[PDB]
């Protein structure tokens, strides 16, 4: 038998050669969920006789695009060999953030530094966005997803569980293979390594928001009480429609970007408390609303603090809609629009282990956490 | 911080003025929700290059109708400046049931009595019903939505539960409102009103039904073990299209006003009992059934109780269905036809603090608790 | 009143005449559901004036089919009046198999031996399958369902409960009969046969699964950990259409037989395991797939057991899924499909108190329990 505790998920660019820099290990949660389905059609005859015709033969036709989500953490941790932090799985990020491959150092969408790893989708414009391959130990029998493009990373501010993004993406093809392609326990997460990832971990139970408007020069002083964050890179797959064979899909194209997610927070009649954005947003009605949300999933401390930031430059925020709990919340809806819907503007993600009050400002004002004006 | 136990729904005619006759307190239970949606539009581009523009701008385009249900209590009280018993959400009432402002002794939608308040829909045929603005208190903050027209107001006799109605309606607009609009301890609810709201308790464990067949001349005694009651005056709303602003709705229209409900029983094998009714209704199938229904909230005592008899002279009645509990009940719809599909002849509804037999018949034969042949 | 516990439900061939040849009982569980339901039509007026004419008439203009959907056990015992083996719903089986009318002995739809009984697919050429008149005793009311043809019988694999169908009919209506049809204790289930159907019982903790593949003769060791069939004959009524009456269905017609199931099964990667299998089915897409499935409810012991063998000779396997449990397992989906698509060659049941290797071996191999080649 296989358990599913012994699972292990490996990420790949290249099928034939794989090191520890080309390769590494996801530390996923117990959410994993793989598979492929195909498309069936069923032949019925349906004619009006004394004796009728009665069964149906049954034919494949065609075969869907291999599916798969796993849920793994947050997890900045400083890289021994270079001293850049570095997130387990930030071949991910960049294969949901740019079509270029594994630039880290030059400023595209996996652009790490010393101080933070961040991620860009400013180079986010290109079809068959960054092809990534992931290999799944199913207990011991090495089966992999060929040609992996990442759909949906959604993470989940619950407020009171450890932070952790759910990815999905949709495969060409579920590929068992007999044999090993690589190394496992080499390749995959070091006792070293593992123990700053520990060491790394992000409550939720300090994030705070910034919400300001760009209208009105106007911040918010917002305590969530939870939230919803998604980025949809919209994925369809184009597959050939041959009669008398099976067709597995080629090509993957891509849609509109969505850096989407849901703000939820207790109602404060206090000055720029929810309660005031509540009455600015149903007073004034506006065709655009031009909103700066930084979700930073750590506390902005004065030390050295594992963070996960997250900011949208300019955000269309809905309409709040008032929630009858027990102490009363209001749901805000907000998603990231582009400037010019050309350039990737919509907002960039910034992890690192070490985040400080003045790097915070750093990565909401500029895209690095370098200079910042201060007064 | 604002909290759901101390909010006042307050149901007032008149935006300006504000007396205790223009606006009461309605004693909602804690199943209050309302708030306001919009109609957002999101632009994509779909274009066939080597370089695609994933963007997506969005555009609030129209403002929904602002929603709203609370559940509140069936509480027919005395009343103290004119001896005619009146509960505490008459003019919701009357919103439902007519159009003319609150012509409470002459006849029309909500007419009281010194003995019964009823409520007629012999003049329920205009178009935006009785505007009615109500305020709601989350906590302090006076918010309220403008020009509601009510759309539903649903009995359910739980059998095991006080009778209580929930209200819906399709406001035009949610205003928040800086500063308060009245006085709300002068306007809701006092204490010596509040005696006698304690005092006129529904208890939904005495209800009697009342069906009879005007084709046959055949009434039913029936048990019932649950039931439901539902009002509908089906409420569209129509929103201007304008391209480059945001719209909000104007005018309500109006649709079919549908009096329905259901009612279950348990399976008696007696004399005129839910046997006889399920083998009269499968036996012989009608186009349209004639029926009389009867729903007493309250019991038929000859003493002075508390009742809220509902009463719908033709009433089309559905298949019943056998539903296969421990012990066997069936399901009756039924669903309340006027006559000439011109005058109100649906049903009406009878609310007051003292019930004797002869008064239950009084409403049950004519409109007001005057006279009846009895001999 | 009625309780659900006395229910019991009587299958019948013919309307006036009633012995213990013609109709038996059926041991239902509490999982009873019948009942007919009506399509109504309700007329409203949407004009543009000043005064709308809020009403809506109501009318019935049609009746559905009435459907009916009880659960009985699985218990093949020997007959005492024949000693042929004759499980207590054979009727049930033979309207689903067969239209022609109760050939038990020679080789039809319902065909038992002193071996075996058992149900063949190969006479299912029929509009109008074997109208059956089924009894229901709710109570002491006696109310049958008039000319049921049933449309699905369902097997599910529990691993963990009794082995138990869920038929599935649609009567074209349901008639009252405040008096007896006739003598309910004389006809139904006496103590003598009682005591072998409490002997014939299945657990289903002894399933097997014979998976083998008809292109390349490779038999699989596959565990069942759970699983279903069904079988669904698609009846689809025809009901006149009479604008000024009420119209009851007249006749059924008949639809694609579709001899269905699931099965899961946990991963091991022993030698012709589920492993194996799903490597063989992942590996080589196919556009049609040839599978000699055999489902045995009970299991194969050298002695003399009870079982309910299931075979299904040409099944196409659709591709299976992995389901992320604790332990990791695939369930896989068949579709029987006959070949010619005019005989009936999708499969056969067979049912019997006394099942051993060998007379498992002989109903897989042919029809008949008689004889199998074995070296």
């Amino acid at each position: 038998l296989q358990l599913l505790r012994n699972t292990r998920i490996f990420v790949s660019t290249v099928k034939t050669g794989h090191n520890k820099t080309n390769t590494q290990e996801i530390l996923v949660q117990d959410d994993i969920s793989w598979g492929q389905d195909s498309n069936s059609t069923d032949i019925t005859v349906n004619e009006a006789g004394p004796r009728p015709t009665r069964g149906s033969k049954r034919f494949n036709d065609s075969l869907n695009a291999a599916e798969w989500s796993f849920s793994t953490y947050i997890l900045p941790y400083k890289d021994k060999n270079t001293s850049k932090q570095i997130v387990p799985d930030y071949m991910l990020w960049h294969a949901l953030s740019s079509g270029r491959a594994i630039n880290l150092e030059g400023t595209t969408g996996a652009h790490n530094n010393a101080t933070n790893f961040m991620v860009n989708f400013k180079d986010n414009s290109y079809h068959e966005l960054a092809m990534l391959h992931i290999y799944i130990l199913t207990d011991k029998t090495w089966s992999y997803i060929d040609s992996c493009q990442i759909n949906q990373a959604e993470v989940n501010v619950d407020i009171e569980d450890i932070g952790r993004v759910t990815w999905s993406g949709n495969g060409n093809q579920l590929i068992p293979l007999d044999e090993q392609p690589f190394d496992p326990d080499q390749i995959g997460i070091d006792d070293e390594t593992y123990m700053t990832i520990q060491g790394s971990y992000i409550k939720n139970k300090l994030t705070i928001l910034k919400i300001k408007d760009m209208d009105t020069n106007k911040s918010y002083d917002i305590p969530i009480t939870g939230g919803t964050f998604t980025i949809n890179n919209n994925i369809t797959y184009l597959t050939p429609n041959v009669m008398s064979r099976v067709t597995i899909p080629i090509g993957s194209f891509t849609g509109a970007f969505e850096l989407t997610g849901s703000l939820t927070a207790y109602l404060n009649d206090k000055s720029l408390g929810s309660m005031e954005l509540y009455k600015d947003l149903i007073k004034t009605l506006k065709v655009v609303n031009r909103f700066e949300i930084a979700l930073v999933l750590g506390g902005e401390y004065d030390d050295e603090r594992p963070a996960a930031i997250l900011v949208a430059k300019q955000a269309h925020v809905n309409i709040p809609t008032i929630e009858t709990d027990d102490v009363l919340g209001t749901s805000v809806e907000f998603k990231a629009i582009p400037s010019d819907l050309d350039a990737g503007d919509e907002g960039y993600l910034g992890f690192s282990s070490k985040y400080t009050r003045t790097t915070i400002n750093n990565l909401i004002v500029n895209g690095d956490g370098a200079t910042d004006a201060v007064t």
